[PDB]
């Protein structure tokens, strides 16, 4: 049903990967970041230079004020604004009109990219982390709601500007190969999972695996980077360097301060490392691999690339380079997160991205921290 949403998504490099959405009556047409991360939607509603386009208020019959601010911090950004609620769509998504809750952005910081194409954020985890609060129902739970839409989308992100493909209410066979696996969403609030294993060109880690998960590990389309807790960061630097030693780099490009350079066309990516996540699966003792390549982890802007994992103090986040890599299905009716291979993966001749299991792990659910 869905060859319709195939190729709906666009974007540039790091500043995301966005939607067509139309909201009011009449249709007011925006580009909506797509994020997995938050659960707000918001939109740019007053001038700024950095959006060429914005949503007016006044000039639709449909709109409602709810009187009542509401600000939202991200770990990049920051913005405030006043609630409402109007009537949106998804012009290359399913056929119906939703009536959904809207924050108008008044004012922001480091919020906006220059020349980025979108004006908003379309927040798609749970309730429990909408601000203001619990009780600011998310778009996607309108959504289901108000329509049949089966409760469940995926998401298929191409880093190549940039595209993909987001399914509402199902998944579509061409946007992957092999079989797809499983994962436990561990809580309602993020899209929270459970690492169990981490390895570096086949070599484990050894660490305590609540280190992994060390405040919480999630699956995020908003943010750019594997982020990674300072102890499994350092760890993971350690190995990367030890496996690409046969060349030096500047301290400052483990930290992402820098960037790098090579003939055009003779990166030498075979001298680096392959890094596998193992993620808690279906059955009792039952887990599943993913792989990446340096493809994903070293971003491309001579050609020339920037580290792209880094240090976080608020947990795992799988964003953009776990993603590209995969066909993520996000099943919030089962309560899982399903990986596939991409069928627009960047390949290797030598190597591959992988999903693969099945893999026995004892004690996985003592890999969650509490
Ligand atoms: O924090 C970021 N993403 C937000 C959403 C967002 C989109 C666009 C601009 C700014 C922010 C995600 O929502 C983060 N989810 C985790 C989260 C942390 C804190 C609070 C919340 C919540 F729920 F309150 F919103 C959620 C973030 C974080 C980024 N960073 C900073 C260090 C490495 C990295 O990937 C980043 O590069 N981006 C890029 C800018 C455009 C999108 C990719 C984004």
């Amino acid at each position: 049903s869905f060859v319709e949403m195939v190729d709906n998504l666009r974007g540039k490099s790091g500043q995301g990967y966005y939607v067509e959405m139309t909201v009011g009556s009449p249709p007011q047409t925006l580009n909506i970041l797509v994020d997995t991360g938050s659960s707000n939607f918001a939109v740019g509603a007053a001038p700024h230079p950095f959006l060429h386009r914005y949503y007016q208020r006044q000039l639709s019959s449909t709109y409602r004020d709810l009187r009542k601010g509401v600000y939202v911090p991200y770990t990049q950004g920051k913005w405030e604004g006043e609630l409402g609620t109007d009537l949106v769509s998804i012009p290359h998504g399913p056929n119906v009109t939703v009536r959904a809750n809207i924050a108008a952005i008044t004012e922001s910081d480091k919020f906006f990219i220059n020349g980025s194409n979108w004006e908003g954020i379309l927040g798609l985890a749970y309730a429990e982390i909408a601000r203001p609060d619990d009780s600011l129902e998310p778009f996607f739970d309108s959504l289901v709601k108000q329509t049949h839409v089966p409760n469940l989308f995926s998401l298929q992100l191409c880093g190549a500007s940039v595209g993909g493909s987001m399914i509402i209410g199902g998944i579509d066979h061409s946007l992957y190969t092999g079989s797809l696996w499983y994962t436990p969403i561990r809580r309602e609030w993020y899209y929270e999972v459970i690492i169990v294993r981490v390895e570096i060109n086949g070599q484990d880690l050894k660490m305590d695996c609540k280190e992994y998960n060390y405040d919480k590990s999630i699956v995020d389309s908003g943010t750019t980077n594997l982020r990674l807790p300072k102890k499994v960061f350092e760890a993971a630097v350690k190995s990367i360097k030890a496996a690409s030693s046969t060349e030096k780099f500047p301290d400052g490009f483990w930290l992402g301060e820098q960037l790098v350079c090579w003939q055009a066309g003779t990166t030498p990516w075979n001298i680096f490392p392959v890094i596998s996540l193992y993620l808690m699966g279906e059955v009792t003792n039952q887990s599943f691999r993913i792989t990446i390549l340096p493809q994903q982890y070293l971003r491309p802007v001579d050609d020339c690339y920037k580290f792209a994992i880094s240090q976080s103090s608020t947990g795992t986040v799988m964003g953009a380079v776990i993603m590209e890599g995969f066909y993520v299905v996000f099943d919030r009716a089962r309560k899982r997160i399903g990986f596939a291979v991409s069928a627009c993966h960047v390949h290797d001749e030598f190597r591959t991205a992988a999903v693969e299991g099945p893999f026995v792990t004892l004690d996985m659910e003592d890999c969650g921290y509490n």
